[PDB]
């Protein structure tokens, strides 16, 4: 039993809700919130800009030190950093950005990072400003993640389409 509330159950392990991931994280304080990161951990817009703003830029300061030490992530890769005031940990996961010409096949590799954590609050990877089809992202999530994932979908209209079209 956990403190996630109001989610529709899609499969044994995948749950979904129309919600603002920032407000969800502040309420639940999950062990892990997933950021829709880029390889440079530059949290400018989308989920990343919103999460970073909610930390008063502390996420960006920590991320800049991470990059200075380790260099960029790989597309499809991840790193674990602090969750600041939102969660215990933030798993920064880089899905392919179609608006940069990146290979959509890497979306499965991106979701595999979730399997290293028993329970996560997450967005749909490569959706929104990363330019991939969200119906596809949900399908890859369901077919790749085996741990317990709570998906927050910001746009209410998109949420209804994902539910009604879910196979
Ligand atoms: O990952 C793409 C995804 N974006 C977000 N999901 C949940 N909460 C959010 N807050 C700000 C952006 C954002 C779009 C809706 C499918
Ligand atoms: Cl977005």
């Amino acid at each position: 039993v956990n403190s996630f509330s109001g989610y529709l159950k899609l499969t044994d392990n995948v749950y979904i809700k129309n919600a603002d991931i920032v407000e969800e994280a502040k309420k639940v304080k999950p062990t892990v919130v997933v950021n829709a990161a880029n390889v440079y951990l530059k949290h400018g817009g989308g989920v990343a800009g919103a999460l970073n703003k909610a930390t008063n830029n502390a996420m960006q300061v920590e991320s800049d030190d991470y990059i200075a030490t380790n260099g960029p992530l790989k597309v499809g890769g991840s790193c674990v950093l602090s969750g600041h005031n939102l969660a215990k940990h933030c798993l920064h996961v880089v899905g392919p950005n179609v608006n940069k010409g990146e290979d959509i096949q890497l979306l499965k590799s991106a979701y595999e990072n979730f399997n290293q954590h028993e329970v996560l609050l997450a967005p749909l990877l490569s959706a929104g400003i990363f330019g991939a089809d969200p119906i596809h992202s949900l399908r890859v999530c369901v077919d790749t993640v085996r741990t317990n994932v709570y998906l927050a979908v910001f746009d209410k209209n998109l949420y209804d389409k994902l539910v009604s079209s879910f196979l």
